[PDB]
């Protein structure tokens, strides 16, 4: 109940929020039908328009107007934001060529410069460049300021998501908005888009901009504008808030604006009327950054431009229906569109099961354009699983595509030409950012980055300490001219023990053979040397990872590689060797075949066994340092040491060994030498954080040999590959993948075909930031490199997507 009888004079748009039953004259009182009775009257005037005309200047004040052009109006902060330009002999913002902001040029009473976050919705990153010559104002911000040729939303590449973690640096599973629509089963309610549990504030979690900036004291704008009000009328309120007196005004302001996201929908991402939503948003950047100017605050204020996600081309002639493929298709409840989450529809039902409807989802057309998954086998990128708003079955859509659960639904709900929601790794789906102000740098081009990372630059820009989120501080440094956050590297918790020779031979009992009974003063030195760490300079590029948590591991050097021995997982944490452009690849010799060796420097007790595996018949073993890239036939025997050793499905050894014996030397090859880092990882919660060994569900059949989740690679070269990738002088590259260590390939729907028809394809697929595996394995990479810190932290967010230009 609102007792709508109170009045909003001298009250519009009010940065405090009155309580219930007193009526609201904010901005957010329309979407609560809160507005005082004379709210439209008193704060959303319109009359005469937007703009100034020559024979409107100098005017009697007349209060009725919507804006200004009156002589006192500049006091007041109301004039018409085109005001100086029509009365005053001024040019438009855009028309005044770029200059350089060195400092920020702030009128007196400033504590700093403001930050204003101009928000779109569906801004597809394509549009910067294919409309540039619609969006004069876009581009000049674009091309003055600091921008990104793209940022990479989060999945699903969905409005609220992505808006919310814009506002957290959080992930959807950690912030809960995990969609537009949600069921959340503990509190048995439903979120939706349309209607009031929306609203209710146990959904949101971590802590957004606008709330981290009222708990250290910075004045936030009222950040929300209902539906209705008008963008000419968020500008001007914004304005207006500008000229407070300096202990009212707020630092940081949001303008957020449901255009080009609107029409695309309707038309298409390229869609022919797509040029005026885009004419209309220049428009309103025009507005804003005019009245900037006349408050001479356009080299005083930090204006984002950034948007939530990109727009594809989707109609309903593409959907394909679960009808199609499922009996039992009423016994489910499905969120349907541009990606499919799927739960039993009554809990009372106990003849449900996600098994039976995975299979009937796998591979069945040979065109299908989904793919079914339980959501912890989801690529680890997405960062997808870790909320129970989250259903355990996901499908992942095809671009271009819907899912649905019958016809019906799609004609009883073609309408529109696009949407948006696919793996947020599609080129269309990648939206925009550009910055500009004094804070930023002028006419810089930074690498394309994640959504995710801006929150702690939003905080940079107003001295504000950020809440714990999933950004990387000091990542985005290279877009500050200055208030960069000066990151040092986590301190190493664990170190390493550095055994010798300790046992001999017949101390174990691991059931295991090697046929490496074939027998020198000058080699056996040599061999010793590599023992001790000879050649580890040329196989550990940038130092040894750090372990950040407690444990008890060794550091083992052999010629052609080196790891860190968990004497706790009993296998390595990491595998560090480097292959040269020049390397050969050899086959293993047949004697050599099952063969296993004992490690003479670590103890039988913390060694894994072969009769394991030989006991579990649905377990094999691979190996971290390949066989295969040896560098002579002697060292090839260090190859097979049981310290080497990792348990792996015979399914995901075709995989292992395909990436192993073919793929690291086509990279080495096309790179100029490779250094590669491979190990396992143990996410049994699906929190995408290192498992305890408390958390471990799977263990080889009758040992203490925990199954990984995943295998990973790292894979680093000289970013100027005219150099070796272990002689590099300046910035590095890196791809890398976290490839789910699955008893089947039901995922690759090819996989009955050569390896080269398909391990490809899926590595691509579960592609990998360096700082996910960091998350996965508490181990930090890249402690000893020419490179500056930020440069690293930078290095360690860089994803390699695979897609197109
Ligand atoms: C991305 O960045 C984020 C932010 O840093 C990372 O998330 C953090 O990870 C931490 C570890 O997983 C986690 O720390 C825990 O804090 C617990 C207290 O939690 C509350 O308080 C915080 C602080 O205000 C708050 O943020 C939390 O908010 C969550 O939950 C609410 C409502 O439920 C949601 O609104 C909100 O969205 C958020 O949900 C997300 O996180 C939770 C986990 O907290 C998930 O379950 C959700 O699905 C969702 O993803 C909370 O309101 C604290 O209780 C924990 O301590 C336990 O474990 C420690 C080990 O140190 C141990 O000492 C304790 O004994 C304790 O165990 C006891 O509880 C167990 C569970 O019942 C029980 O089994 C035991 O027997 C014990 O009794 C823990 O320290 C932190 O909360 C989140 N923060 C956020 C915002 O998500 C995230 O990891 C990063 N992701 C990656 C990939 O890097
Ligand atoms: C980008 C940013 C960074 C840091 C702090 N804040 C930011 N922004 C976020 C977007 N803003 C809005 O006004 C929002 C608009 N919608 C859409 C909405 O309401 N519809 C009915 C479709 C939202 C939906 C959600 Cl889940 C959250 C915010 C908004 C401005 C502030
Ligand atoms: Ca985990
Ligand atoms: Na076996
Ligand atoms: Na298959
Ligand atoms: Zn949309």
């Amino acid at each position: 109940w609102t007792a709508t009888s109170g009045s909003c004079k001298g009250r519009c748009f009010e940065l405090q929020e009155v309580g219930p039953p007193d009526c609201r004259c904010d901005n957010l009182c329309k979407s609560y039908s809160s507005c005082c009775h004379d709210f439209d009257e008193l704060c959303l005037k319109t009359a005469r328009g937007w703009e100034c005309t020559k024979d409107r200047c100098g005017e009697v004040r007349n209060e009725e107007n919507a804006c200004h052009c009156s002589e006192d109006c500049l006091s007041r902060g109301d004039c018409c934001t085109n005001y100086q330009v029509v009365c005053k002999g001024e040019s438009h913002w855009v028309d005044d060529d770029c200059e350089e902001i060195k400092v920020p040029e702030c009128p007196a009473g400033f504590v700093r410069p403001p930050l204003i976050i101009f928000s779109v919705d569906g801004f597809r990153a394509s549009y910067m460049k294919k409309g540039s010559k619609v969006m004069p104002n876009i581009e000049k911000l674009r091309s003055c300021g600091t921008h990104a040729p793209y940022m990479r939303p989060v999945y699903p590449t969905k409005t609220f998501p992505n808006l919310y973690t814009l506002a957290t640096g959080l992930y959807p599973e950690s912030h809960g908005i995990v969609g537009n629509s949600m069921y959340d089963p503990v509190f048995d309610a439903s979120f939706h888009l349309r209607g009031r549990e929306k609203f209710n504030h146990r959904w949101w979690g971590g802590q957004p901009l606008w709330i981290t900036a009222t708990k250290q004291g910075v004045r936030a704008g009222t950040f929300f504008w209902s539906v209705s009000i008008p963008h000419e009328r968020r500008i001007l309120t914004i304005l207006q808030w500008l000229s407070l007196p300096d202990n009212e005004r707020p630092s940081v302001y949001a303008f957020y604006s449901e255009q080009p996201d609107f029409s695309g929908h309707k038309y298409g991402p390229f869609g022919p009327e797509m040029t005026n939503p885009l004419r209309e948003i220049d428009k309103t950047v025009g507005q804003l950054m005019d009245g900037l100017k006349q408050l001479r605050l356009h080299r005083c204020v930090n204006v984002i431009f950034v948007g939530d996600h990109g727009m594809e081309d989707v109609t309903c002639d593409r959907t394909e229906f679960l009808s199609n493929y499922l009996t039992n298709v009423d016994d489910i409840t499905l969120v349907p569109g541009t990606l499919g989450r799927i739960r039993a529809k009554s809990i009372n039902n106990s003849k449900y099961d996600p098994k039976t409807i995975i299979a009937a989802l796998t591979c069945k057309k040979p065109d299908q354009h989904f793919k079914p998954y339980m959501k912890q086998h989801l690529p680890k990128r997405l960062h997808y699983a870790n909320n129970r708003r989250i259903e355990d079955i996901h499908l992942l859509v095809d671009r271009r595509w819907h899912v649905a659960r019958k016809p019906l639904d799609v004609y009883k709900k073609c309408f529109f030409q696009g949407d948006h929601g696919f793996d947020n790794k599609v080129n269309s789906m990648q939206t925009v950012f550009v910055g500009y102000g004094p804070t930023f740098k002028y006419r810089t081009k930074v690498p394309p980055f994640e959504n995710i990372e801006l929150y702690n630059v939003m905080c940079d820009l107003l001295g504000l300490k950020p809440a714990p989120n999933n950004g990387t501080h000091g990542s985005l440094n290279h877009l500050l001219r200055t208030n960069t956050f000066r990151p040092t590297m986590p301190d190493e918790v664990s170190r390493p023990n550095y055994p010798g020779i300790m046992y001999l031979q017949s101390e174990f009992d691991l059931g295991c053979t090697c046929d490496d009974k074939v027998e020198n003063k000058l080699e056996e030195l040599n061999k010793r040397l590599h023992t001790k760490g000879s050649t580890k300079e040329r196989h550990l590029l940038y130092g040894r990872p750090a372990v950040l948590y407690r444990t008890s591991y060794d550091i083992l050097y052999h010629t052609d590689f080196e790891s860190g021995y968990s004497e706790i997982f009993l296998m390595p944490l990491w595998t560090s060797y480097t292959i040269s452009k020049q390397a050969e690849v050899s086959s293993i010799p047949e004697h050599l075949t099952n063969c296993v060796r004992p490690d003479v420097r670590v103890s039988p007790g913390f060694s894994q066994n072969c009769l394991a595996y030989k006991n579990d018949k649905q377990m094999s073993y691979g190996f971290l340092f390949p066989p295969y890239l040896s560098s002579s036939p002697e060292a090839k025997y260090d190859a097979f040491l049981v310290t080497n050793m990792v348990p792996m499905y015979p399914a995901f050894k075709r995989v292992w060994a395909y990436f192993q014996r073919v793929l690291v030397k086509k990279y080495a090859s096309e790179r100029n030498g490779v250094n590669v880092i491979s190990g396992p990882i143990f996410d049994y919660n699906y929190d995408g954080l290192r498992d305890t060994e408390d958390e471990i569900k799977q263990y080889v059949e009758g040992s203490s040999i925990p199954v990984p989740t995943h295998y990973y690679s790292i894979i680093t070269s000289c970013l100027d590959f005219t150099q070796p990738a272990d002689k590099c002088d300046g910035p590095l590259s890196v791809s890398s993948f976290i490839l789910p260590h699955r008893p089947d390939n039901d995922e690759s729907c090819n996989s009955s075909e050569d390896e080269s028809k398909w391990v490809e394809e899926l590595m691509k697929m579960h592609t990998a930031r360096v700082r996910d595996i960091e998350h996965l394995t508490g181990l930090d990479f890249y402690r000893k490199t020419s490179r500056s810190y930020s440069e690293i932290l930078t290095l360690k967010t860089y994803l390699h997507t695979y897609e197109s230009e």
